C-alpha cells in the first residue's frame, strides 16, 4: 500500500496541482504517475516562486527523490506539448529520472483520438505511443513496454498518482451527456494508471468552497456556492481518506470553516471516515496550511 492517489471532489478546477506539489516536497515521492486527457493544465508554485503549468507532466516533478515520471495507457498528449513541459523542467529531469510513457498512450496529431485508438485497426500505426515512437524519435527513448510498466511500479518505493478531471463530470454521474468521456473516480484513475488495487495507500480528495465549471439543487448561481448534495455523492463514490480544501482565501474564517464542518458531515452520512486535513490560501506552497493548525 504505497499509492496516494490525489483526486477532485467536485466539477474540477479545485487546485489539485497545488496539493500534489505540496505533497511531492512534503513526502518526496520516488515514483509520480497520472493519465490525463487534454486539459487547461494544473499549476504548482513552490516555496521560492517557481511556476509549473502541466497539461502532461504531473505536478508531482518536484519531489525531492523523483526517480521515475510515468505517463498511463489512459494519456491522451501532444507530443509537442511533452517536449515543452520536460525542457522547462530538464534541471529536475536530468540523468538521474527516468521518463515511462505507456505504450498504448494516445498522441495527439481529444476526442477522435480516443476513439481511433478503441477502433483498434491493425493499419493504423500513427495511433498509439508504441506506433508513434517507430516514425517519431523524440517519445522513442520514452515509451516502454507493457513488462517495463509493470517493473517500475513494481520497483517504486512511494508513488504519487494524481487524477484527472473532478468526480461530478463523469461520464456515468447524472449530468450525462454534460459530462467528459470517462468517469472521474478512483477506480478508473487506478485503471487509466495500470496499478493494481492492492498497491493504494491513501486517497485525497479536493475541493473549493465556491465551485467552478445543470448542477446540484441544493447550490445556486460559471461559480456556484458549496453543495451540500455534491460532495455528498462525491464521498460515496470517491471514499477519499483526507480532503484538502482549497481557496478559502475567497472566504470569511466563519465561511469557510462552516464548509470544514459541511464536509465532514457528508463523508459521515456516506460511510466515509474522510478529514479535512490540508487547507488553502493562495496558490503557493506557502499557502498551504494545516486544517488542526488554523
Ligand atoms: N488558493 C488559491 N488562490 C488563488 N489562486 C489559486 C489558488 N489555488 C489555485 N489557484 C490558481 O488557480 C489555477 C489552478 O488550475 P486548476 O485548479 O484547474 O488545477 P487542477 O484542479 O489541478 O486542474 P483540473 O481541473 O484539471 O483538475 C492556477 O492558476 C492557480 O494559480
Amino acid at each position: 500500500e504505497n499509492v496516494d492517489l490525489v483526486i477532485d471532489l467536485q466539477f474540477g478546477s479545485t487546485g489539485k496541482g497545488l496539493i500534489a506539489g505540496y505533497l511531492a516536497e512534503k513526502n518526496g515521492y520516488d515514483t509520480v504517475i497520472n493519465a490525463n486527457m487534454p486539459n487547461a493544465g494544473h499549476t504548482y508554485i513552490n516555496a521560492e516562486g517557481r511556476k509549473w503549468m502541466h497539461k502532461v507532466l504531473p505536478n508531482g516533478i518536484v519531489s525531492p527523490n523523483l526517480k521515475r515520471v510515468m505517463l498511463g495507457a489512459g494519456s491522451v498528449f501532444s507530443i509537442n506539448r511533452l517536449m515543452e513541459e520536460i525542457e522547462m523542467s530538464k534541471d529536475l529531469l536530468h540523468d538521474k529520472v527516468a521518463i515511462l510513457i505507456h505504450p498504448m498512450a494516445t498522441v495527439l496529431d481529444s476526442m477522435a483520438a480516443m476513439v481511433e485508438k478503441l477502433q483498434r485497426d491493425p493499419t493504423n500505426n500513427t495511433i498509439v505511443a508504441r506506433d508513434v515512437a517507430q516514425y517519431d524519435g523524440r517519445i522513442a527513448q520514452y515509451v516502454c513496454t507493457v513488462e517495463e510498466w509493470d517493473m517500475a511500479l513494481m520497483a517504486s518505493e512511494r508513488i504519487l498518482a494524481e487524477g484527472a478531471q473532478g468526480f461530478s463530470l463523469s461520464l456515468n454521474q447524472e449530468f450525462y451527456p454534460y459530462c467528459t468521456s470517462r468517469d472521474c473516480t478512483p477506480a478508473r484513475f487506478l485503471a487509466d494508471m495500470g496499478i493494481p488495487l492492492p498497491m493504494l495507500n491513501k486517497v485525497i480528495g479536493t475541493a473549493r468552497c465556491h465551485p467552478i465549471r445543470g448542477h446540484y439543487p441544493d447550490q445556486e448561481e460559471r461559480v456556484f456556492s458549496f453543495s451540500f448534495i455534491q460532495m455528498q455523492k462525491a464521498m460515496w463514490t470517491c471514499q477519499p481518506d483526507e480532503v484538502f480544501l482549497n481557496f478559502c482565501n475567497y472566504l470569511s474564517p466563519m465561511g469557510w470553516q462552516d464548509i470544514v464542518h459541511q464536509i465532514e458531515v457528508a463523508a459521515q452520512s456516506r460511510y466515509c471516515d474522510a478529514e479535512v486535513k490540508y487547507l488553502g490560501f493562495g496558490p503557493t506552497f506557502n499557502d498551504v496550511e494545516l486544517r488542526e493548525d488554523v
